[PDB]
């Protein structure tokens, strides 16, 4: 129980469109962690369907680069460079390379979550 | 408020040894997060000191690939992957390679931080 390893490539994959998600709920992590997790892979060219929630989600790029669209903004955000939406922003990720793959690792949790965490600290 | 980005080369950075450490305390996220987060970076041929704490910390390997040792084994954890740690378990991270930087982006939260927030969604 000392440690786990988590492997993008070998985990179970579903498609959004052609998008390849690697989602956590697979890892039976319950709730040790107080999020739960993804990664997503943007083939060149491509973007993901628009979407919102009402998790705060923290994203790192671990290869290629995002041009996300939140609102009236294009952000771009190159590897190892971070991102944070806000709770219920809608958000377009965005993969503008031509040859390189984008892959991103998400974190997302509710606002709830993250209050009643805070709290335990006090 | 809607979006905020975070940049791995110029964000405030500390030095733990020959380690650089950009912690997100700099960018006063106060309570969104249900975790704690930083950057490191391991140069080729180097390791961290010895850690151990009761944050739980999921690593993602942004760039490079880890060799974490944990109690007496050695785990790689090569580009894209992650680990998680469990509570109190002594790690070492040692960058192997010759000449690639090896960086990490870490999260990390008390055990009592993520059962309060799980049983804020009970
Ligand atoms: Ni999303
Ligand atoms: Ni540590």
């Amino acid at each position: 129980n000392a440690m786990r390893t988590f492997d993008l490539v070998t985990g179970e994959s579903l498609f959004v469109n052609d998008l390849r998600v690697v989602r956590w709920e697979q890892y039976g992590l319950g709730t040790a962690m107080p999020f739960q997790a993804m990664w997503y892979s943007v083939p060149p060219g491509d973007e993901s369907p628009i979407d919102q929630h009402p998790e705060l989600e923290l994203s790192i790029v671990v290869a290629g680069t995002a041009h996300v669209t939140v609102g009236d903004t294009v952000h771009e955000v190159p590897h190892g460079n971070a991102f944070l939406l806000n709770s219920l922003e809608a958000h377009v990720v965005q993969n503008r390379s031509a040859d390189e793959v984008l892959t991103v690792f998400s974190a997302y949790w509710y606002p709830e979550a993250a209050t009643a965490a805070a709290e335990a600290l006090a």
